[PDB]
């Protein structure tokens, strides 16, 4: 549904299609499509506050459509910066499996670092988690002491019985 | 804006004049180490970029070490996670010795009757 | 109750329905509905303080209705950002079970 296409050996006009859902209007005349895109995006810009979050995205999209001589490296760098931010939608040639894969690798890599930057508490929580099973040895020792106490009570009762001779 | 330094560097890369060799080389070097120049496979793809990778791998212990006061605590807790279990092991040994001494003292009670 | 529909093989006029609950008025003439939506939302905007909380939502709704050439990726990104914030109400085709999930 994301593509609109017509096809015929000799152009076929299907009379059953009916009226289109477009409206005829007027607007500025542009020599190229890039001019229209840049103009509409710039008009969208300049009405937004400097602290707005989407302004960098608008700027990147605008800079993606600028054409000129000797702009290969700058355009490639801007496109890479837009690709790693999940805005460019790689066109399934090489950057869907290389740049995005590298971004995923560099996203999975620093998870231990970002947790570790504030994981001084991890030592304490591991200590508490192990103590949750380790301190119970004291209750176990108390139970063993009670068993030894009843055993020694029986032994000393026997000692009292024997000492009478 | 974040890309303004990149724009300035690209602009300065194209300026031509007399006596600008050292400045242009310095600007190109900082543009290369930032991953914006795309070395043209003559000498800087194997020297400048290799040096940048070396100087990026070098300070990882330093940058973690600037905040690795937690590393000592986490290593201590990690070792204690296996070391404190000796207390449970000692409790088990004490329980076994308690049963052994119970049997021994029962024998002592049996023997003391003569 | 959320849909208003009429249906007939040949248009049927039910005389028992009675008068509608609309009022005839006048307003600006717009070529398309998007123009009306953008104009009314912009009029709603620009009267709010920059620190108001709903201004990002107003901006997103306004940007959702802008039409032009070469705006597919930007519009899709804006729509996704609006969907993850619980404002777009996915239209039960693929984004109700993928983006929201």
């Amino acid at each position: 549904v994301v593509d609109r296409q017509t096809g015929a050996v000799v152009a076929l006009n299907d009379l059953s299609v009916g009226r289109y859902d477009v409206t005829v209007d007027v607007g500025p005349s542009y020599t190229a499509r890039r001019d229209a895109t840049v103009s509409v995006l710039t008009n969208v810009l300049s009405s937004m506050l400097p602290t707005d979050p989407m302004r960098p995205a608008i700027q990147g999209i605008i800079l993606d459509n600028i054409d000129g001589e000797g702009l290969d490296d700058f355009k490639e760098y801007n496109r890479n910066q837009l690709l790693i931010s999940g805005i460019a939608k790689p066109r399934n040639e090489k950057e869907q499996q290389i740049v995005q894969q590298a971004q995923m690798a560099a996203q999975s890599q620093p998870n231990p670092e970002m947790v570790l930057a504030q994981a001084q508490m991890v030592a304490a929580q591991a200590e508490a988690q192990k103590a949750t099973n380790e301190t119970a040895q004291t209750q176990i020792k108390a139970f063993t002491a009670q068993q030894d106490a009843m055993e020694s009570q029986a032994n000393t009762v026997y000692k009292l019985a024997q000492a009478r001779n």
